[PDB]
């Protein structure tokens, strides 16, 4: 695959992970409440 | 164990998350170029 | 609560998983130039 | 360099799979607790 392709498929990696993260601080705020 | 110290651990995979999705968006950003 | 948030860490487990066999075969790719 | 960018995607990876793991440990604490 061209590079181009490649980057499409890691930015959508890249908001996959970010959307992880903020669903694991959710968690995370709960926990030490 | 302490809950708080279960909270601080997914608060720690977060970070490494958060991280991780800037570092995709940075690689992206790199072979867009 | 702990049985739900259980259940949504083992979700967000799999989905980081699947996307680490995502970007394991896009590495193979990149490095296959 | 090519090379260098898939050897980052590799290491993203394994942080990945280390993260998916870790959840799914604290899954099996919570879920006992
Ligand atoms: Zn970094
Ligand atoms: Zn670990």
């Amino acid at each position: 695959m061209k590079l181009k392709q490649v980057a499409d498929k890691l930015e959508e990696v890249a908001s996959k992970l970010y959307h992880n993260a903020n669903e694991l601080a959710r968690v995370a705020k709960l926990l030490g409440e």
